């Protein structure tokens, strides 16, 4: 299907200009949400009641209200081992870094 | 502005054709999220780390990765009084029905 789902995406820490201070990892799978949001929609799974109402209001007025959009429903963190200038090896956990599941909101 | 924000939107149950089972209310302010998600990211859009990274990665390879999507960050519930198939009068609380705030996730 071409519906709202999680897509794999690898991001190199070079994009953020962290490389010169990171030990590991040199990158990670950030992934991203993407896909069309339309019926079928489940308020207890990959959607909210509002998304159901909006999708409906959209079908009868595409020129005004847009379809809900594919966004993350579950995000994981990633730990990074890096050093500062005093040579301190540090371990920092970054939350909401990885997309695990997507849904319509 | 063209930035991600909450747009006012009243929904009438008659327009949806639901004016048969739903007794009260006759409609309610559903609102919806719309707008572009890109820098600058206003603090109110409570953008996650993942959205920040995606916005950046998108800006480097738009043909590849898309912009985060504008979606609700805070929603309210509404109670509705309706008749079911067996003519029973039910009062059901519907969560995630009213959009209060929008952000980039």
């Amino acid at each position: 299907k071409t519906a709202c789902r999680k897509h794999e995406l690898y991001v190199s820490f070079q994009d953020l200009g962290w490389q010169d201070w990171i030990i590991a990892p040199k990158g990670y799978a950030a992934n991203y949400c993407d896909g069309e949001c339309s019926f079928p929609l489940n308020a207890h799974m990959n959607a909210t009641n509002h998304a159901i109402v909006q999708t409906l209001v959209h079908l009868m007025n595409p020129e005004y209200v847009p379809k809900p959009c594919c966004a993350p429903t579950k995000l994981n963190a990633i730990s990074v081992l890096y050093f500062d200038d005093n040579s301190n090896v540090i371990l920092k956990k970054y939350r909401n870094m990885v997309v695990r599941a997507c849904g319509c909101h």
